[PDB]
């Protein structure tokens, strides 16, 4: 397999995880891909990904796989013990779930707030930014902080009593805040304490 | 099963036609959510669904699933046979990298354009509205119609070979596109030619 990617990137942080997570981090090849640059809005990689994003996932076949959530699916699958996404219905429901409000809640709004309310890639990458949007996102994360203290606060794992797609993701929205210096509000004990063990998990450890 | 949603909707019509392609559509019991009243942003639905939007999946033991890809992915799962979602890894990989897509490019983009650059559910619902981020979201829409078009020359679904959630996605953007008169460029044909097919099979007739 190749991946392109930016090695300290918070989204390709949820794959390189999922990689090690499952042991096959040795199966890639990683090539790099310089945001600051723009490169990945140039027309040779909206080739690989119309939506201008990383990571990209290429098999050995050349089919692309593009967005953490469909990649982490696909690597999961690929040994016949689904670990991170669900064996059950009710756990594939649930982990998708999670995962999903993950992105919307904490993950994207940071990267949305990068990107719009802070300098982000630069006046170079950013041509149209939108300071009100994204300050509207910074806020909604925040919020969206809160919500996974109260479930972290009842489980040990977003998505119930294993380690998960949705935890990964959650970690990467914290990794991305940390970034940003989007500080985690004093309030939110239980995220906290959740975030540092994380960071020491062994498929995290190796990433940071 | 319960389904919180409206039944005109264009994410509950993800979840509808889901629910006719497995033939579940008897098993479930739909409850009435009123977006015009604001009834989704209310504490009362909110408790149900941090993110404040329908559609909701209430299963028997009291789980409440929440997002059109996750309560698919349930529903999917549930027969042993998954159609929608992918057997093979290489199929859910590719079919949920494109029903993300679908998401990204296509679907959010007109659902912010009608909430954001419209009037939309009205004052009352619409709090915080901007109007240069949603019409940056309509063109982004545009763009995501030409896209799929690209797409639809070459496979015959979506995702490849075999209809998928990644068609369900699409239908629900076009869907939401006529709503606010966004208007598939004439161009755009095999987009057209494949959207005709869909407003013909079963379960997409049944809904519309
Ligand atoms: N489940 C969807 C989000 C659902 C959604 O946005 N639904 C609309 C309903 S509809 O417009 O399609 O009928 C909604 O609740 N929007 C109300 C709002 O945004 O205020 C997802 O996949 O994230
Ligand atoms: N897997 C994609 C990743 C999306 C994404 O925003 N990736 C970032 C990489 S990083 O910031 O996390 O390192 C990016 O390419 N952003 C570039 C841009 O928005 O210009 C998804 O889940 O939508």
């Amino acid at each position: 397999m190749i991946i392109y990617d930016t090695p300290a990137g918070p989204y390709p942080a949820r794959v390189r995880i999922a990689l090690a997570e499952k042991n096959m981090l040795s199966s890639v090849q990683f090539v790099r891909i310089n945001l600051w640059k723009g490169e990945h809005k140039k027309p040779e990689f909206l080739a690989k990904n119309y939506s201008g994003t990383v990571p990209v996932l290429e098999l050995d076949d050349g089919t692309l796989i593009a967005e953490c959530t469909a990649i982490t699916e696909y690597i999961d699958a690929l040994d016949g013990t689904p670990t991170l996404t669900g064996k059950t219905p009710l756990e594939k429901g649930v982990i998708h779930m999670m995962n999903k409000r993950a992105e919307l809640e904490l993950l994207d709004p940071v990267s949305v707030y990068f990107h719009h309310a802070t300098p982000g890639l630069g006046p170079e990458v950013e041509l149209y930014q939108n300071k009100e949007w994204g300050l509207r996102q910074r806020d909604k994360a925040l919020h969206g902080m809160h919500y996974f203290d109260t479930v972290l606060r009842e489980r040990p794992y977003v998505a119930g009593d294993s380690f998960s797609m949705a935890d990964i993701t959650v970690i990467a929205g914290l990794i991305f805040a940390a970034i940003v210096k989007l500080q985690v509000p004093e309030e939110c004990e239980a995220l906290r304490a959740w975030y540092k063990r994380m960071q020491q998990r062994p498929s995290v450890k190796k990433l940071l």
